[PDB]
């Protein structure tokens, strides 16, 4: 994972 983390580590939702 790269630039995939800014958005699932940011957001923090399973969703």
């Amino acid at each position: 994972l790269d630039k995939e983390a800014v958005y699932f580590c940011h957001l923090d939702i399973i969703w």
